[PDB]
């Protein structure tokens, strides 16, 4: 309606191709307006993340520690990530011919080519690093869900939640390289693991690290086996 | 069939969704078996470009000025830049557990992935420089027919054939920023066409540049108008 009118006096609208989700941006979402305008120039903001959406992009500000952001990095492929200002400039732009901005003006710092490339390949990190099941503790910040469902969309097959203090050894899955897996947050729990593993599976490899090994193995899209950063225990 | 009995040995093959065209290698081709593996493995290698097989992967051994290398430029997105080694091994190892082969190992030399990421763009090289027609002589090397395809396929819409030396102005099209846009040849032709269009459309901008400005335009996909390198003659 309006918003036909508005474009109306554009010529060679692109389409952009966008499938986007945000993170730390347009927390006062968009008018009726605004979205058309965005939908003709082929951009749309999905809500949340569905893997039929076939997502390409997220608006950002910086890198960031959300689910959406994390999420992110397993899109198939990440086209883009920008930030918000991209769209910003473009609707203050339209809103006053022709389109001209650089959409390469507004790359998010830190995601470069070379990671962005990463979601092109055939696998997902955590498949790349042989990290299939996984043991998390249920004590965990942000609740387990949210933490399993980062780890799953990066190629963890299972997650399996240890009750804090009730568990035993028969609840630790192995990882079908390190035959345990788990992510912690306190160093009790480092030694309680280590030693339940070696009383009732001596001579396994086990691997125990915190949730930012995770992240920043994301933040890379690649699991960096040789680094001792937030590895809290490992026996190979 | 005999590629599955080859490949049964494996499990969890990779999918590399690779609808690529080669140069400059794969000269002898690829026997029935290698063929079959490779679809396997999500590759087919294409003998030519057709826009609806939708082609994102280029193999070369180097950038290339073939007109297979220069179009590969316009793929939609062109995904990868690949060593024919990267096939060669692969297919080494399969004809000898599973593959382990990184692509990243196998990058063309010399290619930004900035540029490469360009392909990402709603709009063609020429495009965004607003180059929409332009005058090619008929001596052009490689002839008018290649060097006009690949000006096609990077957002030039028409291609106006010049015969010299018997030429008058109304031979010229203009572009539909110079109004004047001619590929030539030899420093005479620079003379001929600035006399010519001067005296019959006087006090037009006009552009006159040699093939290689166009090359090199489509390498870093991206029209430079602050470089006078490859220019032979510009009014503004």
């Amino acid at each position: 309606t309006k918003a036909e009118k508005i474009l109306a006096r554009f010529n060679e609208l692109p389409n952009y191709d966008l499938k986007a989700v945000c993170t730390g941006c347009f927390h006062d979402g968009f008018n009726e307006v605004d979205i058309e305008i965005l939908n003709q120039l082929g951009i749309k903001i999905f809500d949340n993340i569905k893997e039929t959406d076939k997502l390409n992009c997220i608006f950002a500000p910086k890198i960031l520690r959300t689910e959406k952001f994390l999420k992110s990095l397993s899109f198939e492929p990440l086209k883009f990530a920008l930030k918000p200002e991209f769209i910003i400039d473009m609707l203050k732009q339209i809103h006053s011919s022709q389109i001209n901005i650089n959409l390469f003006d507004y790359e998010i710092n830190g995601i470069n080519e070379s990671i962005i490339s990463k979601t092109k390949l055939p696998t997902k990190v955590f498949e790349r690093a042989n990290i299939r099941c996984i043991n998390l503790v249920n004590d965990i910040p942000g609740g387990v869900d949210t933490i399993g469902s980062v780890l799953k969309a990066h190629g963890i097959e299972k997650i399996n939640v240890l009750r804090s203090k009730k568990c035993t050894f028969e609840d630790i899955i192995p990882n079908d390289i390190f035959k345990y897996v788990l992510i912690v947050t306190k160093a009790s729990q480092v030694k309680k693991f280590t030693k339940m593993i070696n009383d009732r599976d001596k001579n396994e490899t086990i691997l125990i690290v915190e949730w930012n090994w995770c992240v920043e193995s994301i933040f890379h899209l690649n699991v960096d086996f040789t680094s001792k950063k937030n590895v809290l225990y490992q026996k190979k």
